């Protein structure tokens, strides 16, 4: 819950050390609470210099849930990858769901040489954090070097917050050695890329029943295909 909460500060703090700027949500998806689970769900959208969506997502549902989740995307005219953030805690069971990657736009070998040298460095730094997906394909827009980790309080204690800075701190570094440097997606094929993650990802969507349970089936549409994965319907 602490834990959850320095994520996001850290990540609100940078984001305005940045220049970045709130903008605002449709309504009723800013924040949704739960009429029977005493479980509140709370978003961000903000405008950060060098990206055309950064969307933050903060659920309190007690030691039922904690949730935070976020996934930036990049401007158009860089390929980069996305930052993909996906943290639950499960109070009742002791577990972690931790996941946290640069999701490739493409799998190409030069692409993945070109952007990947600080999160497999990463990887290798924080090793307590071997999953296997049962939703998601490990390569479509999921890297090799992604932190996967289904654990519990150890992980989330010991090892998750400094994990977390360094994963932030070496996604700001990746956007910014990519400034100036030529992208080898164009603009519009970047698009058509982003949006088609969008559309995985809706596709693959795990958490449409939690979502379903804590804050009822259309609220969960409009969040799922609006908010979360707008290219999606
Ligand atoms: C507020 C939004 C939001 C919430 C709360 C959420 C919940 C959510 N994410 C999950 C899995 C997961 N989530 C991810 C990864 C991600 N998922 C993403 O949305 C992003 C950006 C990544 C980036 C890395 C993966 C890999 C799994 C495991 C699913 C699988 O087994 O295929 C699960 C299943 C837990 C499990 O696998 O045991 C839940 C309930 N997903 C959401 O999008």
């Amino acid at each position: 819950e602490f834990i959850f909460d320095s994520f996001l500060n850290e990540l609100h703090s940078d984001i305005t050390k940045r220049g970045g700027s709130p903008l605002p949500l449709p309504e009723g998806l800013e924040e949704c609470r739960s009429s029977k689970s005493s479980s509140v769900i709370q978003s961000w959208l903000w405008d950060v210099p060098g990206f055309r969506r950064w969307r933050v997502t903060r659920l309190d549902a007690g030691d039922s849930l904690q949730v935070f989740n976020s996934v930036a995307y990049p401007d158009y005219n860089y390929d980069h990858p996305l930052m993909g953030v996906d943290l639950l805690w499960f109070g009742a069971r002791q577990k972690l769901v931790a996941v946290l990657d640069f999701q490739p736009l493409v799998q190409d070998k030069d692409y993945l040489d070109r952007y990947f040298s600080g999160l497999k460095e990463l990887n290798q730094r924080f090793p307590d954090l071997e999953e296997t997906m049962r939703s998601f394909d490990p390569n479509q827009y999921f890297s090799s070097w992604l932190l996967f980790c289904r654990g519990g309080a150890e992980q989330a204690d010991l090892s998750l917050p400094k994990a977390f800075s360094a994963f932030l701190k070496a996604y700001w570094d990746l956007h910014d050695n990519a400034k100036s440097i030529p992208s080898t997606i164009p603009p519009e094929e970047v698009k058509n890329l982003q949006d088609k993650y969008d559309i995985y990802s809706a596709e693959r969507d795990p958490a449409h029943g939690l979502f379903t349970s804590h804050f009822g089936k259309d609220w969960s549409n409009r969040f799922l295909h609006e908010f979360l994965f707008p290219a999606s319907s």
